[PDB]
């Protein structure tokens, strides 16, 4: 017999493209409210949650995305470090775990600025990425780091979310490591920023691709995979522009079905990364086939 | 920047039912001519594993379960040791990364006597699981242990599967640590022994349930997904009795259907962990969702 050990595998997990590296990182788990946040009726999420064999609260992963080139370090999101709740922050963890010293990154690639994708960018008051240059969509960084908007926030109080980009981001400004881009925009060799706007004002896809084999990282273009594959224009109460989330969604799902590519997406079960088919009504998501990397 | 590291994770899986700990066990992966095995048209075989976004020799899991009931520590299946080359053989040392060490199992349940199931009986020359019981059924014993039936099989290195079952179990029966049972029957609480033959003559099912939470372990029941979920149908060459796999396959699937608990498959990608639903023709496989444990 043995006591039992009750704790899960370092969250990463490797996959080679082309010639690049890649390492999905999980930041943890969390339970989240999907019934409440979708726009489509609650009987009817609570149906495709059931053929999903999901449970009213999802437990929901939040995912970063490693990219190693060869020539640069570079990291899709960084998670929530502490501005999410108890289970989440484990990013930096298991990016050690993975093999890479936070000091190796080079550039720091983000979707967008909620709390569970910029928080990772500070360890207390100090830069958890030293070495490294964070790039983001210019319409996303004059929406959150906005002093106008800020103390022009809806729902008071629950605008930590600009309090929040603003603690994970302004430090790398001051430092003078910030530089924005605007749309589609070609950066470091072998990746691509695709505007993929709506989840929020400058929303941001950043394709990589190496030797003709393509991975298109998401970001929270698609939230609850037990609905959104199925039917795509279903969007939120946390989307800015459901209708451009929903046309840019479906542009995204269209195009990697019709070239047969990889899709990754911070909330889709971890690891998260899959291909895509197209099915009836919608998509059908299809992981990865587990494979060793030596 | 930094060199490529270029290494999975260590290949343990956690995951909690009811008061029990399961921990599935990657033995590691090897190809699979999967075309030329399953008993129907090439064309047709290559045609599934293509809407699956796959191609044959396709890489293929091969899986172990660990489940500590508390007071018992058991193991189903063990992988293949050395026995089919040196992509496999990692059930050991995952074990320890999974944290615990061989000598600490208690029981071991075979599904059956293939090669990548009790090659891992064997360290060397030593018995890998010194303080533990092996269990099977005897049906599964008489046959694959018959010095007969290896002097039976002209198919040369087919012996092989005979004599990988024999160096593997035998050293266990000389110890007095062989415990056949006889079809259906109780093994330590929370697990159940169920006939499942077809793919071999005593192939067996091991139920694991605790809390009213149930994991089936199909063992070989299937082996290409990409196929036999939409054709519980098709068969393959390795199968003893095509008409038994066939028949315990669909009420396997069945069943875990209308139960809607989880099944268990060491080929079904690492973990090989899922619920099963019925759509249209035949079946599909819904993965577990990936879940943090503390
Ligand atoms: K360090
Ligand atoms: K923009
Ligand atoms: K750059
Ligand atoms: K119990
Ligand atoms: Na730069
Ligand atoms: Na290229
Ligand atoms: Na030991
Ligand atoms: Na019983
Ligand atoms: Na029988
Ligand atoms: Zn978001
Ligand atoms: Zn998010
Ligand atoms: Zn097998």
């Amino acid at each position: 017999a043995a006591p039992q050990v009750r704790t899960s595998a370092p969250g990463y997990y490797r996959m080679l493209l082309g010639d690049f590296e890649i390492t999905a990182l999980s930041d943890g788990t969390v339970a989240l409210p999907v019934d409440k946040r979708l726009n489509q009726p609650a009987p009817k999420t609570q149906s495709a949650l059931a053929k999903s064999f999901q449970k009213a609260p999802l437990e929901t992963s939040v995912t970063g995305y490693l990219v190693n080139t060869g020539s640069k370090l570079v990291l899709v999101d960084t998670g929530a470090a502490g501005l999410f709740g108890p289970t989440l922050g484990r990013l930096a963890a298991n990016l050690k775990a993975a093999g890479y010293q936070p000091e190796q990154v080079d550039e720091i690639y983000i979707t967008h600025m909620h709390p569970d994708h910029v928080g990772g960018l500070m360890v207390g008051e100090q830069l958890a990425f030293p070495n490294a240059v964070v790039r983001a969509d210019q319409k996303e960084a004059d929406f959150w780091l906005s002093q106008t908007n800020l103390d022009k926030a809806p729902d008071d109080e629950s605008k930590g979310f600009f309090k929040g980009a603003m603690a994970s981001l302004n430090p790398y400004v001051k430092a003078g490591k910030f530089k924005p881009f605007s749309g589609n925009t070609d950066l470091v060799p072998g990746i691509k920023a695709l505007a993929s706007h709506g989840h929020t004002p400058g929303h941001t896809t950043y394709v990589v691709e190496s030797q003709g084999q393509k991975l298109a990282l998401l970001g929270d273009l698609i939230l609850v995979a037990a609905v959104q594959f199925d039917d795509p224009s279903v969007t939120t109460q946390l989307d800015s522009d459901s209708k451009s989330v929903a046309v840019e969604r479906k542009k995204a799902f269209a195009d990697a079905a019709k070239g047969g590519y990889l899709i990754a997406a911070s909330h889709l079960s971890f690891p998260g990364i899959g291909h895509i088919r197209a099915e009836g009504k919608g998509y059908r998501f299809v992981p990865v086939n587990y494979s060793v990397v030596n």
